[PDB]
């Protein structure tokens, strides 16, 4: 048996454009997601979120879902453009309504809201005027934080900055594969560095305006192994935590980022650093993924191993969460971890028996949970672990062809199917841990 410490944060975790539809009902500005998915090639089979998983309406059926599972923690992101249409000035009270509802459902229910100020869905109208590339950015989203923590600071006291920034800037604005859509190196790290400084005012407007609360920061990772017996090297402090947890905890980035990308930087990015040195309460880790790399004349190549694969054909390596777990207190020991994100898609599909049999989504679950177990006996301070996600949403370039939900969802009927995995987590739930 591997149980948990007592008062661990057992959770699921969406995103509001990939499951909600209804981007412009009731006065919301468009966000840049809706703009990019709405432009022809840029996400697989034209698929956008306009409709998702129509959660906008059925948010309480899918609460209910969550209080039936006994889960106890629902991290959820807000719609920028939902509560400031053109993303500062103007706030729009039916946006409030909207989440206001959720939350007093979930405060109800007792389930812990975990609130994503930031997942990707920009405000159009600040894409208009340079988005995530505009210093101002800052200024703005300190705005919006701050409309947050008046609102909704009475009863949500878990708060996040930013989802997965070295995504927003990099596959949004060098990759060009996500919103915005831009394919400029400058253009990238103008964002990954504006980025650090609107999650620095956005903590420092908290300090001020949630004075029992706790916020955080959540990024992407993967567990990088080199072919042979420093390209590794260069991955995680890119790719992984450093890149943004440097700056907060050291006050400059990592060493190799600076090697590969100081050209790339605006000019005097290091008067910016003891402003984004704001103490924050503590580090949301995804993770989902390994990646065997090499030096290749970013200087970098994946090599492709044997290994079981998702859908996404991402290499299952359960061990990367534990290494990860174990690197981010050796490299900053922050006061506590979680684990915002884990999990893994499937091609998922209804059995005649009604049932959705996704055994493989069970051993994958389980694998990491036990390898984050481990991080917990070994000193590290993880508070909870979320599993992404609730339902099978609209996942970004891919649109619905990659389910990730522990509940099925018949998009056709909007029909919810709780899977397998969805009743072994809420045994894991119920007892605290695996047996």
């Amino acid at each position: 048996v591997k149980k948990f410490p007592e008062g661990f944060l057992w959770g699921v975790a969406t995103a509001s454009y990939q499951i909600e539809g209804s981007p412009l009902a009731d006065g919301a500005g468009m966000s840049i997601w809706h703009t990019f998915s709405h432009t022809p090639g840029n996400v697989k089979n034209g698929d956008t979120g306009d409709v998702a998983c129509d959660h906008y309406n059925r948010w309480k059926e899918d609460i209910e879902i969550i209080e039936k599972l006994g889960v106890k923690a629902y991290r959820f992101s807000i719609s920028w453009p939902r509560i400031l249409p053109e993303g500062t000035g103007r706030v729009n009270q039916k946006g409030l309504d909207f989440y206001n509802r959720i939350i007093d459902t979930l405060l109800e229910k007792g389930i812990t809201p975990f609130v994503t100020i930031y997942h990707w869905d920009l405000p159009f109208a600040l894409q208009l005027k340079g988005g995530w590339a505009n210093r101002e950015i800052a200024d703005w989203f300190a705005e919006y934080s701050r409309v947050l923590f008046e609102n909704f600071g009475d009863r949500v006291k878990n708060w996040i900055t930013l989802n997965e920034p070295w995504v927003v800037a990099i596959v949004g604005h060098l990759y060009g594969v996500h919103a915005p859509g831009m394919r400029d190196i400058y253009v990238a790290f103008r964002a990954v560095h504006n980025l650090l400084r609107a999650h620095a005012r956005a903590v420092k407007v908290f300090r001020e305006t949630v004075k029992d609360g706790k916020i955080g920061i959540v990024f992407n990772n993967g567990y990088f192994e080199p072919a042979s017996e420093r390209a590794v090297r260069f991955m995680h402090q890119f790719n992984n935590y450093p890149l943004f947890l440097n700056p907060i905890y050291r006050g400059d980035y990592p060493e190799l980022v600076l090697e590969f990308a100081r050209e790339y930087l605006p000019e005097n990015y290091k008067d910016d650093m003891s402003e984004i040195q704001e103490k924050i309460d503590f580090v949301g880790l995804n993770y989902y993924s390994g990646h065997l790399v090499k030096f290749d004349p970013a200087k970098v190549s994946f090599v492709e191993r044997d290994l079981p694969k998702t859908a996404m054909g991402w290499e299952i390596v359960p061990e990367g969460i534990y290494w990860i777990l174990k690197k981010v207190k050796e490299e900053y020991n922050p006061p506590e971890v979680y684990i915002t994100e884990n999990g893994a898609a499937f091609d998922d599909v209804v059995s005649e028996d009604g049932r959705v049999h996704d055994q493989n989504r069970i051993d994958y679950l389980k694998a990491h949970i036990g390898q984050a177990w481990k991080a917990i006996q070994e000193g590290v301070p993880l508070k909870g672990y979320f599993v992404w996600s609730l339902l099978d949403n609209f996942e970004w370039a891919e649109g619905y062809s990659k389910r990730f939900g522990i509940v099925y969802v018949d998009y056709s009927t909007q029909k919810r199917i709780v899977k397998d995995s969805g009743y072994w987590y809420s045994n894991v739930v119920k007892n605290n841990g695996l047996e």
